């Protein structure tokens, strides 16, 4: 058995994968850096506060 399919379909699919992939990784860097940044700031602020002692 054999389905014959044009390279346009496979090209389009590969293109959409790329797009979606790029969106996903861009989203992941951004969320993660900001969330790491949120963490770092809790530690820094908490330490600063604790800096005040007598």
């Amino acid at each position: 058995g054999s389905k014959k399919i044009d390279d346009d379909l496979f090209e389009e699919l590969e293109e959409q994968l790329l797009i979606a992939d790029v969106g996903v990784e861009t989203t992941r860097k951004i969320i993660t850096n900001l969330t790491e940044g949120a963490s770092r700031k809790q530690l820094r602020d908490a330490e600063a506060l604790y800096g005040l002692l007598k």
